[PDB]
C-alpha cells in the first residue's frame, strides 16, 4: 500500500497473510473458517503444499500470539485467464477450521451480481510495498470506485488529487465497500500510484453463487 497508513490492530480480522518460508507474498480474506478468497496470480507457479495460511495478524515482524496458521488442503478456481487479467480469483480450502474470535473473524460479501457506482468509498489494505520494502504493519488506504480506465470484468479504483494505491505483495488483499469484500486486489498500469490508472480488483459480487457453492 502507497500512501496509505497503519491500519488499527486487528480492525479487519477477516484479513490474511499468505507467507511461504515465513515471508509474506499475498493477501487473502477469510470467507468461511476453512477457507479463503485470494487471486489467483498469487498461486500459479506457487507450490501451494508450501503456503502458510497466517489469520490474525497485524505486525508481521513480531511474535503474535493471536495469529493461527493453517496450511492449504486444496484449491478451487474459476477460469483465471491472465492473458486477457480476467478471473482472478481462487478460493483456499484449509487444512483445519480456524478458532473465530476477536482478531479472527468471517468476511461479508455482496449480492450475486452487485455493482459500484463511481464514487463508492472503500478502503484497500495488505502488507505489500509501502513506495519502502513490504509492510511490516497492516496498512489501509480511503481509495475511490471508478468506472472509467476499467472494463466490466474488474472493480477498480483511484485516489484523485495524489499518487496512492496497492503494489506488490498487496496482489489477494481485499476491497472492503460498505462493510462489504467487493474485491480482490490484481493489477496495476503504470507502475504503483501511478496517479493516472485506477488499481484493478477482481469482483467478488460476480462471483458470490461460485463462492457459496463450495463454502456451504
Ligand atoms: C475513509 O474511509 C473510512 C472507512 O471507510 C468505511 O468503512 C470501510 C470498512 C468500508 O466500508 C468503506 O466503504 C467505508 O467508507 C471512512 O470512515 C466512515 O467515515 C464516516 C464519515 O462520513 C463515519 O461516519 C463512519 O463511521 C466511518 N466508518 C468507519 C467504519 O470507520 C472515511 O469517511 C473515509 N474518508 C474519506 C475522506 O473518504
Ligand atoms: C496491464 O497491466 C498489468 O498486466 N499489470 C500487472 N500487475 C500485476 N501483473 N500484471 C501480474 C498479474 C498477472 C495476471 C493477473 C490476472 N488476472 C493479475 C496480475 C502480477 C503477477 N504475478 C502482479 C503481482 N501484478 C501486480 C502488481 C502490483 C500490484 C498488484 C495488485 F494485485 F496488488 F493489484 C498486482
Ligand atoms: C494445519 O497446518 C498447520 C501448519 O502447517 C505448517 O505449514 C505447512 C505449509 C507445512 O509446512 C506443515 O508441515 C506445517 O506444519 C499445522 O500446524 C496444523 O497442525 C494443521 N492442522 C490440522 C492438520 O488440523
Amino acid at each position: 500500500i502507497v500512501g496509505g497508513r497503519r491500519a488499527r490492530p486487528h480492525a479487519w480480522p477477516f484479513m490474511v497473510s499468505l507467507q511461504l518460508r515465513g515471508g509474506h507474498f499475498c493477501g487473502a480474506t477469510l470467507i468461511a473458517p476453512n477457507f479463503v478468497m485470494s487471486a489467483a496470480h498469487c498461486v500459479a507457479n506457487v507450490n501451494v503444499r508450501a503456503v502458510r495460511v497466517v489469520l490474525g495478524a497485524h505486525n508481521l515482524s513480531r511474535r503474535e500470539p493471536t495469529r493461527q496458521v493453517f496450511a492449504v488442503q486444496r484449491i478451487f478456481e474459476n477460469g483465471y485467464d491472465p492473458v486477457n487479467l480476467l478471473n482472478d480469483i481462487v478460493i483456499l480450502q484449509l487444512n483445519g477450521s480456524a478458532t473465530i474470535n476477536a482478531n479472527v473473524q468471517v468476511a461479508q460479501l455482496p449480492a450475486q451480481g452487485r455493482r459500484l457506482g463511481n464514487g463508492v468509498q472503500c478502503l484497500a489494505m495488505g502488507w505489500g510495498l509501502l513506495g519502502r520494502g513490504i509492510a511490516s504493519v497492516l496498512q489501509e488506504l480511503n481509495v475511490t470506485v471508478v468506472t472509467s480506465l476499467c472494463r466490466r470484468s474488474n472493480v477498480c479504483t483511484l485516489v484523485r488529487g495524489r499518487q496512492a494505491g496497492v503494489c506488490f505483495g498487496d496482489s489477494g488483499s481485499p476491497l472492503v465497500c460498505n462493510g462489504l469484500i467487493h474485491g480482490i486486489a490484481s493489477f496495476v498500469r503504470g507502475g504503483c500510484a501511478s496517479g493516472l490508472y485506477p488499481d484493478a480488483f477482481a469482483p467478488v459480487a460476480q462471483f458470490v453463487n461460485w463462492i457459496d457453492s463450495i463454502i456451504q
